[PDB]
């Protein structure tokens, strides 16, 4: 028996959690085993580890008969609310009040977080991933390539064009081949964010393709004329090879590939793990120097950083109506919001990845000095995963090197980050419209965006058909409920 047990008799529950298009819940994970030991509840995964689309696996789950006990993963907020309101997920409000003292206290001190996860019917259908921190991404460029080519740090988009074209054409890696790829990115959606250079938004928050507000009016980035004109410019840089030809396909290991083989020039990504490549690659590429850059002055005369940490994220886990142990389940979930649960869910396992020293969790040198970023190392053992959990920025500070710190400090000091969208409070009827049309409109928008970047559709010529399709697919119906909600509120 342990003081932390949430049941005297051992309990096993089934969880469907497929996440990040790459991972599933693993009961053999060190963190899972530790939580199961401390709480007496073991979670067994039932998701398909061979699939590469987490959203489609949610959908396949929901269509494969009786639900498991718990469902978790990234980018599931809207599915948890839509299916909660229908009954597939249960409201957690009273379970929390009666049985989850850590969460009850957390929500009292984080009313914004409780607001963000509550549905139009007043119910909480999931517990979120709660990030910790302020900035997330920033621009990084190869200083050593700038110096090889005698180029200054670009300050405007026109200066940046010249620098990326030089990276492409002037052989900065010195191997006689035109193998350099000026701009790379782990995230396909960052290609859409390049429209910021031409004064257009791509998303209002860390959630991809989110709405934004301008002067009191709700807008969607992909519907705006500025997006049509901006995406033309992105398509031109893609045509000319300044953007990775594989930007929609290469994905998670883009940095390992392109910086590791000295062919990537620039990216837009999270400060800590991106700056770590200076340290990981120092033996193999002695003068490798990837450094933060201020955003270039864009066509609207401003230096935009569109992204920031979003507290909470639309990620987490929920209790299904078939779970026969909802009270033991909410107690298990509450364990993660207590001190020990929070330590494990962030740092891994004591004696394995960290030690308590002077009362604080301190990562081992083998973790801090490893070639893989520490968050990647955490995923592999079941930490830093998008369950309901409260991230602790102290985990990240320990592997935030001086290059990263000086980039984060620059961005915070100079206020590049744009105000983020914090959502609206829909009514039940407005929510019906949103759930009926929005998910499919966002899919269509992405498809058209990819077509525009790769040049298989010309944005100027297809823009009218596209706007008629937005109307036909319900987009303006959603825009109007969003605006009504905004107005009602504000
Ligand atoms: O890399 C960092 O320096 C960094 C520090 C923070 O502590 C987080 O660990 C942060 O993690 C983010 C990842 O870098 C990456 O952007 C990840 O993207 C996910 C996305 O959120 C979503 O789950 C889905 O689309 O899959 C993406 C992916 O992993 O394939 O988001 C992480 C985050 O915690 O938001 O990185
Ligand atoms: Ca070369």
């Amino acid at each position: 028996r342990e003081a932390t047990w949430v049941t005297e008799k051992p309990l096993t529950l089934k969880i469907h959690m497929h996440f990040r298009d790459k991972w599933v819940w693993d009961e053999n994970w060190p963190v899972a085993r530790e939580v199961a030991r401390l709480t007496n509840v073991k979670l067994v995964g039932v998701a398909n580890r061979a699939a590469t689309n987490s959203q489609e696996q949610f959908n396949l789950m929901m269509a494969s008969g009786q639900l498991p006990d718990i469902v978790g993963g990234d980018n599931l907020k809207d599915k948890f609310i839509r299916y909660g309101m229908e009954g597939a997920f249960i409201p957690l409000n009273k379970l929390i009040d009666q049985n989850a003292p850590n969460l009850k206290a957390f929500f009292k001190t984080h009313p914004e977080v409780q607001r963000a996860i509550t549905a139009p019917d007043g119910n909480i259908y999931y517990l979120p991933y709660v990030p910790d921190g302020l900035v997330s991404r920033g621009y990084f460029i190869r200083q050593d390539w700038l110096d090889k080519l005698h180029l200054k740090t670009p300050q405007t988009v026109d200066e940046l064009y010249t620098v990326l074209k030089a990276f492409k054409e002037k052989d900065p890696n010195g191997n006689g081949k035109a193998d350099e790829i000026p701009f790379i990115n782990r995230d396909p959606e960052e290609v859409f964010r390049l429209v910021n250079f031409w004064g257009a938004r791509s998303t209002g928050s860390n959630t991809w393709m989110d709405f934004y507000v301008e002067n009191g009016k709700i807008k969607h980035p992909f519907a705006e004329v500025a997006f049509k004109d901006g995406i033309k410019h992105v398509a031109q840089w893609y045509k000319e090879g300044l953007i990775d030809p594989e930007i929609f396909t290469r994905k998670a290991r883009s940095r390992e590939q392109t910086f590791g083989n000295n062919i990537g020039g620039m990216t837009h990504d999270w400060f800590a793990s991106t700056a770590l490549f200076n340290d990981a690659l120092s033996k193999n590429i002695p003068g490798f120097k990837l450094v933060p850059m201020a955003p270039p002055i864009n066509s609207k005369g401003q230096r935009w950083e569109e992204d920031a940490r979003q507290i909470p994220r639309p990620d987490g886990w929920a209790i299904t109506a078939t779970n026969k142990n909802p009270v033991e389940t909410i107690k298990l979930f509450d364990f993660y919001f207590g001190p020990k649960g929070r330590e494990l869910s962030n740092f891994g396992v004591p004696g394995l990845t960290y030690d308590i020293k002077n009362g604080k969790p301190v990562y081992k040198d083998t973790v801090l000095k490893a070639a893989q970023p520490v968050n990647n190392q955490m995923y592999d053992i079941g930490a830093q995963i998008p369950i309901g959990f409260w991230q602790d920025y102290e985990y990240e500070r320990q592997w935030t090197n001086d290059v990263a710190l000086q980039g984060i400090d620059m961005y915070i000091k100079n206020k590049y980050v744009l105000p983020q969208f914090t959502g609206v409070n829909l009514t039940v009827e407005e929510r019906e419209i949103y759930d009926k049309y929005w998910p499919d409109v966002k899919t269509y928008m992405f498809e058209m965006g990819q077509s525009w970047v790769m040049g298989t559709k010309d944005p100027e010529k297809t823009w009218n058909d596209y706007q008629q399709q937005l109307k036909n697919r319900g987009f303006y119906q959603v825009m109007i409920v969003m605006q009504k909600a905004y107005d009602r509120q504000y």
